[PDB]
């Protein structure tokens, strides 16, 4: 099983490469998202967090931003640190199990029609869900897409 957009990256039953893996997180708090750009510093749900943390033992993980109401990019950052109870952002509530260090790597905030269609069709052609782990090629697709909205804006 191979990438279809990168014949040397090998993908698990799940399309999900063994070494490079992705979650979208969708925020809806322009606080939480000002404050994570500022603090490296995100929040990591309940309901995801056992997948998360155990695909940080196993891989390199990113975490790409999607704003909830419109897909706008936010940008995307890698996980640098296990999901951690005692140093959860001020904005997190219940629903958290911990925060994790990020590291950005790209900070934006664009509409992109190429990256809400990958974002409105993640859960297996419906609407992404916060938190979920997405495919390498839709992983791959959504940082490059990033990069290149962010490029042809400067100019």
């Amino acid at each position: 099983r191979i990438s279809m957009i990168n014949p040397r990256v090998v993908l698990d039953e799940n399309g999900i490469s063994h070494r490079s893996r992705y979650f979208i997180m969708l925020c809806d708090n322009e606080t939480a998202i000002a404050h994570a750009k500022k603090t490296s510093i995100w929040a990591v749900k309940k309901d995801s967090s056992k997948r998360i943390s155990d695909a940080y033992k196993k891989a390199s993980v990113y975490f790409i931003f999607v704003a909830q109401q419109t897909y706008n990019a936010l940008g995307y950052a890698q996980v640098v640190s296990d999901l951690n109870s005692t140093e959860l952002p001020f904005w997190s509530d219940s629903s958290h199990a911990g925060g994790v260090r990020i590291k950005w790597i790209k900070t934006c905030n664009l509409f992109s029609a190429e990256i809400s269609e990958i974002v409105s069709h993640m859960d297996h052609g419906s609407e992404a869900r916060d938190g979920m782990e997405m495919m390498y090629d839709e992983g791959s697709r959504l940082c490059t897409l990033i990069n290149y909205a962010i490029m042809k804006r400067i100019g």
